[PDB]
DNA sequence: CCTGCACGAAGTAAGCATATGCTTACTTCGTGCAGGCAC
DNA sequence: CTGCACGAAGTAAGCATATGCTTACTTCGTGCAGGCAT
C-alpha cells in the first residue's frame, strides 16, 4: 500500500532528473489525450493519423523512461506497494536500476514522483506497460525501459524497425543465446501474433501469468528472462543514445502541435494542459491511492504536517480527515510512530483543544477522545452521562472537570447565565446541543422553568425574544406564540398588517414592531406606509425620491413638500420641482439667498416681497432704510459676505469706498442701522451661566452624583464649566467615576471621536485645534491632522474618506477627490476620462465605480 | 420636577374622567391643527374661516376642561413641578378642585394624565392658556376653567358674549365686588385691549408677574383674585350645562370635518388623527420632560421596571438610558431609595452581568462601574492599568479578580487561546479590545511575536488568515501582506488575476483562492474562468445555460455536449439542441429509453441501432435474438416496466397475457433468455464480503483501531456487516470509542439525517424503513413520517420542504405542491391563478413567489 | 410662549462585513454492465 | 483493465440567517429669530 523513494544524488542530478520525468509525463498525457480523441469522436478512431501519433507517443513515453536513473545510483530504498525494490533488484544477476524497474510496473511511478517532490496533483503518472496498439514488441519495449535503453528505443514510428516488430525474431537471430523450451512454447504463440497480451499466452498455455513472463533477469525463465538474455548482451551504442536525446524533446513539441491539430480539427477546440490533467484525475479516481495522495497534500497545506507523517497518516485512515481528526493521540503514535505531538494537535483540532486550552495530559485527552470523539461530541453528551463515567472510575478527574468546563463554556459565554445557571440547565436538559435545539425552537415557557434563567437569560439564547418582549402588551405566551407561529422575529416582521391585526396586535404595537412610526407621520395609516417600506426600503428612501415619482402613487403636492422638508417661503415662492431642486442641490433657504441673485430668484416665478424673503434678513433690514435699492443693497451684501456685523465694523467712509455708486449721506446711514443693530443681539446673549446654573446643567448631563463629585474635586461648578468648554478631556478623566460615557455627554463630539479610534488626548487634541467636529470634517485637512500626531486610517475614519479608501486609495488622493470634487457619492459618477486625466489607473477607476 | 396624581374614585367615576380627558385632548389637538394650517399655508392665514375653527377649538378645550373632576373629590395628591398642590388649594378660601387648579398652570395636565392611566405615548397635551386668539378674556377663561364653570364656558364663537370678552368689564360691573388700587390699575390697561399679556401687563405697572396675576382665589390681589371674586358670585346654571355637554361632542366632530375641509382646500391632503399625534409628538419633544416620558417608558417596556420608579430615574438622570446604564447601584438607590436591585440589574446590563454571572457584591460591583463604565469598559482598559489600581488599593481583590477573569474571558472563548496565552497577550498588548484591533489590521507578525501564539490562535483572531494559509506556497509574510494591500480576504478574492500575477502568485495558487478549478476545467485559462464567475456566478449557473447562450461567446459545441454532461451515445445521436433538451428534461439515458417510443426517437434523427442503444440495454439483448420485433420488444417491456427479472417470473402464458401478438413457442424462449441473464447476473453480484473482507473494510471506514474495538465487541466482522446492512445505528454507538463521526462513515445516509436534527433511533427507524435517504426524499410522505413518530419540522428538513415551509406553509400543502409541480423550484414559477385554484390565499402566493 | 428651520452629533439604526447554520448540487465516491484491451 | 453512465450524499461549496462593527447611512437634541404669539 506504500509508495516511497529517496533521493540521494546531487542537485544537477536532481534538476536532471525532475526534467527527465516531466518530459515523460508530458509524453504519457500524450497517449491518454490521443485515446481520448480516439474514442471521443467515432471518425477519429478510424483515423490512421491519430493511430501514428498515439505510437509516437508511445515511443517518446518509453524513450523519456529509460532516461530516469541514467547512474542507477541517484535513487535509494524504492518502494511500490508494499514491495521494497531495493532487495528484489539486489538479489538479480544483472542488478540495474530500482527506479526503472518499479516503472515497468503499474504505478510504479508514484514513488519516483515523491523522491523527486513532482506535484502530485497533477498526477504526474508515466507507465510503460502498452501492449494491442505498442508498436515494439511489449515485453521488449519494457526490458528495454528498465534496463535504460535509451540507445535502443526509436524515437518515431518511421524509425522502428522491423527486427524489434514484425520480425521481431530476427533479433535473436544476431545474439543466439540459450532458449528454453518453455520458453520455446511461450515464443511460438508470439510468432502468430508479436501483439499477444500476456494473459492470453498464459491461458492458451495452461501456465500461469508469472511463469509465461517470469523474472526480468536472464537468470530466470520466461518471456522477460528471454528479452533480458538478449538485451543484457547487445552493445551500448552511444551516437544513436545522443541523437535521441536532443531529438526527442523537440519531437514532444511536434507531436503536441499535431494533437492539437486533430484535436481542433474533430473537436473544435484544443486540449489544454489543464483540461489533460484534470481527465488524468477522473480516469485514475477509480482507485483510492488518488484519495490518499489528496488527503496526504491536504494535511500537508492546511496543517504544515511533514510529506512522509502526511502521507502515512492518509493511508491508515483512508485518506479521511474527518477520521484522523477523531482519533486519540496514542493511535496516531501507533500506525505513524515519526508523528510529533504539535502534528497531532494541528490535526486533531480536539486533542490540541484539550492539551492547550485545557492543561490536559495527552492520556488525560485521549480518555475523552475515545469516550466522545470530539468537542461537539462532549457538547452533545448529556451532563448525567459523564457524571456517572466519572463517579464509576471509567473517567478520570483531570478529563471529567475539564468536558464539565467544556460544557459550562458554551452555555456562560451568553450575558445572564451564570455557572449555577448554566448547571441547572445542563441537569433540566442533559447536554449544551439541546439547550441550542430548544432555544432555536423557542421553547420559551420550557427554559423559564428552570431556576435562574431571567428575562437575560432568555434574551441572550431565544434570537428575537428580546425585540418581542420588549413592547408593551406582548407578554411571554405571546411572543413564543408569535415566534412559533411565523418561525422567527424576521417572519413576524416581515408579516402582513392584516394577519398581525388577526393576531390581537395593537396598531401601537405593530408600528413598533416593523419601525413605522417616522413613515406613519407622513401617510396618515400603517398599511401604506408597510407597503412604502417595502417597496421603497427607507423613510429616507422615499424623501430622496424624485418630485414626479412621489406625485405618482402620491396624495398630495404638499405632502411632497412637507416630505423633502421645504421651507415655507421656498415652497410658496416657486414650484414643487424648482424648489425641491434648489432645496436639494443648496440645502438653506439662507444659501438660496446667498448664493443666487435677486433677478436670479424672480426669473424663476418669484414674487417681488416672496424674493426678498428668500434673500437674506439682511436684504430685508437694507431695503427697509429708505429703499437703498434691490440691486445696490445685494452688492452691499455680497461685499461684506451677508454679515451685519462687518457692515459696522469698517469706517462709512470705507464703505462708499469698496462697493460702487454709493452716496455718503446713504453711506452713513447703513453703518449708523448696523451699529445700531449689534446693539439689540447683546440682550440675548448677556448670559453666561452662574453657579447654580452650572451646577444644575452638570446634574442634568452626568447625573446628581458625578456633577457634585465634580463640583467637590475642583473648585465649584464654575470651574468644571470653564473646564468644559475649553474641552479639557484629560483634566475631566483624571476625576476617578468619570469616564468615556460621562465626558462625552459634556464634550460635544467626544464620541464621535472616540469611536473614530482615537486616544482622549488626540481628541482633546483635534476639539481644541478645530473647536467641533463638523469644522474637522468640513475644514481639516489630511496634513494638518497629521501635524496632530493621527494616523492615515484614524484621518479617513474621521473625515468620512472611508469609502473611498477601501477601495484601495491612499488618504491623500481621497482627500483631493473631497477638495477638487464634492461628496464620495459624486466621485462615484464621475467620468471614466477625468479620473484618468486627474492621473488615476483603470483599475483604480474600476474600483472607484465598484 | 415630579408631575403625579392619585385617582380615588370609582370605576365609573375613572371612566368619565378617561372620556373627559380624552375628548379635551382631541379639541386641544384640534387647536394644535388650525394653530399649524395658519402657518403652513400663507393664504389660509388669512382666512377668517380657519381663525373660526381655532377660536371654537380653544372654546371647546375649555369646555372640556370644566367638566374635570366635576365633585372635586377624585383626584388627591396632585404634584406640578414639586408643587404639592393639594395642600395649596386647602389654604384657599374657596377650595375648589386641586385637579382644574392644576391644568391652568402650563404642563399641568402631566399629573392629572397619570392618574388616569392614559396613554402618555400620544401626547395627551391639555392647556388652556391662549391669550392673542383667545375669544374670550384670558383671565376670565382661566378662572371659568378652573372653577369647573362648564355653563358659562361658550361652545361656538357666536355664543360667545361680548360682557365676557370685548366688553369684560360690563361683567365685573354687575356684581359690584370690592376692587383694590392695584386691580384698578390692572383694568385701566385691560380698557385698552383686553388681550394685552399679563408680562405687558407688568412691564407697563412696574410690578412682576406674580403681583399682577396674584393667587386664582377672592382672598388676594390680582387679575385671577378679582375674576375669582366676581365669578364665585355667579349661580351655577344647570341647564346651560347639560346642553352644553349635550352638543359639544357634535360639535367638536363638525370642527374635525371643517379641519379636513381646509386641509384639503389649502395642502390637497387630509390631517389625519395619526398625522396630528406625530406633529404633537414632533413639537412637544424638544422639552426634556417629554424625553423623560419616553425614557420612562422604555424603561417600563423594555425593563419591566415599575411606573413611578421608572419616572423618577428618568427626572434624576434627563431621561437618558444610556447614562443610567453606567451609574452604580448606589447613586441609583440615593435618587430612587424604592428602586429594588433586581430593577438596577434589570436597567444597568453590566451591574447585572458583574453581580450574577461573577457573584460580586453590589459594592463591589459598583466598584468596577464606577472605575470603568461599562464591561466594554473594562474590556478596553489595559491589563497593567487594572493591576495598579488594585496593588494601590483603589481595587477590591473582588473587583480585581473579576476584572481579570472579564478581560480572558473575551480571548480564552477563542480556539487555541489558552490561559497563559491570553495573559502573555494582554502584557504585550494590554486590553482585549486592542488585540481585536491587531487582528482586524492583520498585524499578523506583531501577534506571532507573542509566546503560544500558533497557527490555531492566528487563524482563530485573525479574519481571513485561515483561507489564505492553507494554500499552498502562501506563507505568514504573503498572507500578511495580501491581506494588508486587498484589505481582507474578500477583497484578496474579488481582486483580479492579473494584480494578482503581478504579486508573485502562481496560476495554482490563483485557482485555489479563487476556486476556480471547476471553470479551469471547461476554459483552458484563468481569466475567461474569473469573467464567467463574475457575470454568471457559479460553474452550475454555466451548466444550465441554453445552448444558444452557450454557444455564443462559446467555444465548441463538443465542450459544450462536455459541460452538461451529455453521453456519447445521446450526443452522437442527435442534434445538440434535442439531445440536451432530452437531458435536461429526462435526466438519464436510461429514462430516455423508458419514457420514449422507438419510433420517436427515430423521428429525432437516430440511427435504427443508435435508437436501439439509446433504448434500454433490455431493448438490446431482446432484439439480438430471433428478432422479438423492434415494435413488439417495446410492448414486452411495457408489460414487465422494462425489468428483465419479472419477466422470468411468470408463466410463458401469463406472458402471452399482457402482450397482444405473441407465439408461445417465442413466449418460453425469451423467458427462458431471462433466466438466462439472472444466472450471469448472479454470477457476477453473488459477493457478499467474507470475515477477511469484512475487517479490511471496517479498517478502511473507521481505521484500525475503532475496526478492532467493534470486532472484539462483537463477534466478529461478519457480525458488525451484518449490523451495517440492516443499519443498526444504536448497536454501533454503544460500542465505548466509536462515535457519530464513524457511524455515519459505516452507515451511508447517517450523517444527513442527523443534520436535518434526528435522533440516531429516529434517524435509524428512517434507514431501516425506507434504505436510503435518496429514497426518503423521493418516496416518502409526510404521513409515513409522522407515523415514525418524526415531527413536522424534521419531515420538513429532512424531504428538503424547509423553503416552502419557511413562507409559511404547513408541511402537508407543501408536499403537495411538490408532488403536483415537480421540484420546489418549480412551485415559485406556477401561475398565480392555480394557485388560487388549489386553495392558496393572496398573501400565501405573494410569499411563496417572495 | 410657539416652532419653523438650520446645525451638529451619536444619539440611534441602517448598511457593511463577518461569522454561523444548513441545503443539495455546489463535488467526491462506488458500482455495473459493456468489452474497449490487461493480471 | 479503461469506458462511462448513474445514483447517492460526512462530503463541501454556496446560500440563507444571525451577529458584530462602524458611521451618518438616520433620528435626536438644541439654539436662534419671528410669527403660530405668554
Ligand atoms: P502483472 O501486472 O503481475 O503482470
Ligand atoms: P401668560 O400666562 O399670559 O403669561
Ligand atoms: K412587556
Ligand atoms: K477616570
Ligand atoms: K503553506
Ligand atoms: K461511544
Amino acid at each position: 500500500l506504500v509508495y516511497d523513494a529517496e533521493f540521494v544524488g546531487s542537485e544537477r542530478e536532481f534538476e536532471e532528473e525532475r526534467e527527465t520525468f516531466l518530459k515523460g509525463v508530458k509524453a504519457y498525457d500524450g497517449v491518454l489525450a490521443t485515446r481520448y480523441l480516439m474514442e471521443r469522436s467515432s471518425s477519429a478512431k478510424n483515423d490512421e493519423e491519430l493511430l501514428e501519433l498515439h505510437q509516437n507517443f508511445i515511443l517518446l513515453t518509453g524513450s523519456y523512461a529509460c532516461s530516469i536513473d541514467p547512474t542507477e545510483d541517484r535513487y535509494q530504498n524504492v518502494i511500490v506497494r508494499g514491495v521494497n525494490f531495493d532487495e528484489r533488484v539486489q538479489r538479480l544477476s544483472t542488478g540495474g536500476s530500482p527506479a526503472r524497474y518499479a516503472i515497468v510496473y503499474r504505478r510504479g511511478w508514484r514513488a519516483i514522483a515523491k523522491a523527486l517532490d513532482i506535484d502530485e496533483e497533477d498526477v504526474p503518472a508515466i507507465e510503460v506497460r502498452a501492449v494491442k496498439r505498442n508498436p515494439l514488441q511489449p515485453a521488449l519495449y519494457r526490458i528495454l525501459v528498465r534496463y535504460g535503453r535509451v540507445d535502443l528505443m526509436p524515437v518515431t514510428v518511421d524509425e522502428v524497425p522491423p527486427e524489434m516488430a514484425g520480425e521481431f525474431e530476427r533479433l535473436i537471430e544476431r545474439y543466439d543465446v540459450p532458449i528454453d523450451e518453455k520458453e520455446e512454447r511461450i515464443l511460438e504463440i508470439l510468432r502468430e501474433n508479436p501483439w499477444t497480451p500476456h494473459d492470453e499466452i498464459a491461458r492458451r498455455l495452461g501456465l500461469s501469468v508469472s511463469e509465461v513472463e517470469g523474472e526480468k533477469d536472464p537468470e530466470s525463465s520466461g518471456i522477460y528472462s528471454l528479452w533480458s538474455r538478449v538485451v543484457v548482451n547487445i552493445e551500448y551504442d552511444e551516437r544513436t543514445a545522443k541523437r535521441h536525446v536532443k531529438r526527442r524533446d523537440r519531437l514532444l513539441e511536434e507531436l503536441y502541435e499535431h494533437l492539437e491539430e486533430l484535436s481542433e480539427r474533430y473537436l473544435r477546440h484544443p486540449l489544454t494542459r489543464r483540461w489533460i490533467v484534470e481527465h488524468k484525475r477522473d480516469i485514475m479516481r477509480r482507485y483510492l491511492e488518488q484519495r490518499i495522495v489528496e488527503c496526504a497534500l491536504k494535511l500537508q497545506d492546511r496543517y504544515g504536517i511533514r510529506e512522509d507523517v502526511a502521507l502515512c497518516l492518509a493511508r491508515a485512515f483512508d485518506g479521511s480527515i474527518s477520521m484522523i481528526a477523531t482519533t486519540p493521540y496514542r493511535t496516531l503514535k501507533d500506525v505513524c510512530p515519526d508523528l510529533t505531538l504539535e502534528e497531532a494537535k494541528s490535526v486533531n483540532r480536539t486533542l490540541a483543544t484539550l492539551i492547550d486550552e485545557h492543561g490536559l495530559s495527552p492520556d488525560a485527552a485521549d480518555e475523552l477522545i475515545e469516550h466522545f470523539e470530539s468537542i461537539a461530541g462532549i457538547l452533545a453528551t448529556d451532563l448525567e452521562e459523564i457524571e456517572r463515567m466519572y463517579e464509576e472510575g471509567r473517567l478520570s478527574e483531570e478529563a471529567y472537570r475539564a468536558a464539565v468546563e467544556i460544557q459550562l463554556a458554551e452555555l456562560t459565554k451568553k450575558e445572564g447565565v451564570g455557572r449555577k445557571t448554566a448547571e441547572r440547565l445542563l441537569r433540566a436538559f442533559g447536554n449544551p446541543e439541546r439547550v441550542k435545539q430548544l432555544a432555536r425552537e423557542f421553547e420559551i415557557e420550557k427554559l423559564a422553568s428552570v431556576e435562574g434563567v431571567g428575562e437575560r437569560v432568555l434574551r441572550s439564547l431565544v434570537p428575537g425574544y428580546a425585540s418581542l418582549i420588549s413592547i408593551r402588551g406582548i407578554d411571554r405566551e405571546r411572543a413564543e406564540r408569535l415566534l412559533k407561529k411565523y418561525g422567527g422575529y424576521s417572519k413576524v416582521r416581515e408579516a402582513g398588517v392584516e394577519e398581525l391585526r388577526e393576531d390581537g396586535l395593537t396598531d401601537a404595537q405593530i408600528r413598533e414592531l416593523k419601525g413605522l412610526k417616522t413613515l406613519e407621520s407622513i401617510v396618515g395609516d400603517l398599511e401604506k406606509a408597510d407597503e412604502l417600506k417595502r417597496k421603497y426600503g427607507s423613510a429616507s428612501a422615499v424623501r430622496r425620491l424624485p418630485v414626479e415619482e412621489l406625485r405618482e402613487l402620491g396624495f398630495s403636492d404638499d405632502e411632497i413638500a412637507e416630505i423633502k422638508g421645504i421651507p415655507k417661503k421656498l415652497r410658496e415662492a416657486f414650484d414643487l420641482e424648482t424648489a425641491a431642486e434648489l432645496y436639494e442641490r443648496y440645502g438653506s433657504l439662507k444659501e438660496i439667498g446667498r448664493r443666487l441673485s435677486y433677478d436670479d430668484l424672480l426669473e424663476l416665478g418669484a414674487t417681488p416681497k416672496a424674493a426678498a424673503e428668500i434673500k437674506g434678513p439682511e436684504f430685508k433690514f437694507l431695503l427697509n432704510i429708505e429703499g437703498v435699492g434691490p440691486k445696490l443693497a445685494e452688492r452691499i451684501l455680497e461685499a461684506v459676505d451677508y454679515d451685519l456685523e462687518r457692515l459696522a465694523s469698517l469706517n462709512p467712509e470705507e464703505l462708499a469706498e469698496k462697493v460702487e455708486g454709493l452716496g455718503e449721506e446713504l453711506a452713513e446711514r447703513v453703518v449708523y442701522a448696523a451699529r445700531e443693530r449689534v446693539e439689540s443681539r447683546r440682550k440675548s446673549g448677556r448670559q453666561e451661566r452662574s453657579e447654580e446654573e452650572w451646577k444644575e446643567w452638570l446634574e442634568r448631563k452626568v447625573g446628581e452624583g458625578r456633577a457634585r463629585r465634580l463640583i467637590e474635586y475642583f473648585g465649584s461648578a464654575g470651574e468644571v464649566g470653564k473646564l468644559v468648554e475649553n474641552a479639557e478631556v484629560s483634566k475631566l478623566l483624571e476625576v476617578p467615576g468619570i469616564g468615556d460615557e460621562a465626558v462625552a455627554r459634556l464634550v460635544p463630539g467626544y464620541k464621535t471621536l472616540r469611536d473614530a479610534g482615537l486616544t482622549p488626548a488626540e481628541a482633546e487634541r483635534v476639539l481644541k485645534r478645530y473647536g467641533s467636529v463638523s469644522k474637522v470634517q468640513e475644514g481639516a485637512t489630511p496634513d494638518e491632522l497629521r501635524e496632530l500626531g493621527l494616523g492615515d486610517a484614524k484621518i479617513a475614519r474621521i473625515l468620512g474618506l472611508r469609502s473611498l479608501v477601501n477601495a484601495r486609495l491612499d488618504v491623500d488622493t481621497a482627500y483631493e477627490l473631497a477638495r477638487r470634487y464634492g461628496s464620495v457619492s459624486a466621485v462615484r459618477a464621475a467620468p471614466v476620462a477625468e479620473l484618468r486625466e486627474l492621473g488615476l489607473s483603470d483599475r483604480a477607476i474600476a474600483r472607484i465605480a465598484g
